[PDB]
């Protein structure tokens, strides 16, 4: 389970079926994928070492996106999808584009970041609403089952991820636009001190700082929230999620600028 609230009975699979194969990618990081902008710095045309919260290249990034129809497995609730937070994760994350009456939607799995996922504790949330990226840090009470829906195409069940009849408690609360024309975003979340940090692209794959915020306490665990559809299938349209994670550790990099001081390539 992720949280603890039992949220919904409807079309569950508590049978111990086959667990999903968790599809996975080697991390290349020589064209600059996994690496961030250095704080308030512009270096040009030049190459740096620098020590920075990044992917171990030659690591496997793991497609933790789930893609649902009407039920929900209960092995998609735990390891291996719930996994370890440690240092941080960095995301390379798949912009789904879906036409109704030809006007494009963008839809992309949920993923949340917390500890316990039960409502004395701040989970963060990071949501897309079809260019805006809707992040939060609430008492959420997490649903056992948690995930989201396509607005755009529909789905058998609604969403469920929390059950908050009033509104929690907050430490963070904004919205982000990101371009639902890009086909690829990119995220690293990391942790520090008691503080978290989100950096992000929507063009390009090297991120730049989105915000930090102080939990003051540690973050244990991630997860990718099922995404239920009618739609994003070989029998609709030959579209598929992907949400690939691999983990941040404090690595030494080269980072090569160019004279825009855009990140070109990089070293681990
Ligand atoms: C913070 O987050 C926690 C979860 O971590 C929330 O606590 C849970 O809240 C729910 C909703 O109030 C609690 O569930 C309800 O418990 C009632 C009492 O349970 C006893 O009695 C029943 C028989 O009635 C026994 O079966 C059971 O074993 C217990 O002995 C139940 O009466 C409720 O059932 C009724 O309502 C549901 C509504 O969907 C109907 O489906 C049922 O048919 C029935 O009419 C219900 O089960 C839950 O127990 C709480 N858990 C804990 C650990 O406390 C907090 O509410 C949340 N707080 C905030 C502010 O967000
Ligand atoms: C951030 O973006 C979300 C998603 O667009 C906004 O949430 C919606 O707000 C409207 C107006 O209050 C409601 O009618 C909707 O029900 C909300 N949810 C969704 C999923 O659309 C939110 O208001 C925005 N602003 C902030 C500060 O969070
Ligand atoms: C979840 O709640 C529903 C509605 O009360 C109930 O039918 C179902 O048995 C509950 N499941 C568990 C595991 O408690
Ligand atoms: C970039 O650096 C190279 C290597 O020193 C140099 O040859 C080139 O002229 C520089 N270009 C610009 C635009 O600074
Ligand atoms: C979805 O929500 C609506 C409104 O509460 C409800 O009528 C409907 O039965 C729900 N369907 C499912 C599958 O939960
Ligand atoms: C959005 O992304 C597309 C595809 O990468 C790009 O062509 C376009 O210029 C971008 N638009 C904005 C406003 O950045
Ligand atoms: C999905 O792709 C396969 C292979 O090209 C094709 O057989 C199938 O008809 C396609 N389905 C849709 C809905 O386009």
């Amino acid at each position: 389970v992720i949280g603890d609230f039992n949220c919904t009975n409807f079309a569950i699979n508590d049978l111990n079926t086959t667990v999903p194969r968790i599809s996975e990618y080697v991390v290349d990081v020589s064209y600059g994928l996994g690496t961030y902008y250095i704080l308030d710095r512009v270096y040009l045309n030049t190459t740096i070492l620098f020590t920075g919260y990044f992917p171990k290249s030659g690591a496997n990034f793991r497609d933790l996106s789930l893609k649902g129809t009407t039920y929900l497995s209960t092995l998609w609730y735990q390891k291996p999808f719930l996994s370890d937070f440690n240092n941080g994760i960095f995301s390379r994350v798949k912009n789904t584009k879906l036409y109704v009456n030809k006007t494009l939607y963008s839809e992309f799995s949920t993923i949340v970041i917390g500890s316990v996922f039960i409502n004395n504790s701040y989970t963060i949330v990071v949501q897309p609403h079809n260019g805006v990226l809707e992040i939060t840090a609430c008492q959420y009470t997490m649903c056992e089952y948690p995930h989201t829906i396509c607005k755009s195409k529909g789905s058998s069940r609604n969403e469920s991820w929390h059950f908050d009849k009033s509104e929690p408690l907050c430490l963070f609360k904004k919205n982000f636009t990101y371009n639902v024309s890009t086909d690829w975003l990119y995220f690293h979340f990391y942790q520090e001190r008691g503080t978290f940090y989100a950096y992000y692209a929507d063009s390009g794959m090297p991120t730049t700082f989105l915000f930090s915020l102080y939990l003051g306490t540690l973050l244990s665990h991630y997860y990718v929230l099922p995404l239920t559809c009618n739609a994003i299938s070989s029998n609709t349209d030959n579209e598929t999620l992907q949400y690939w994670v691999t983990p941040l550790s404090k690595r030494q990099y080269l980072l090569k600028f160019d004279n825009r001081g855009v990140i070109t390539n990089a070293v681990d």
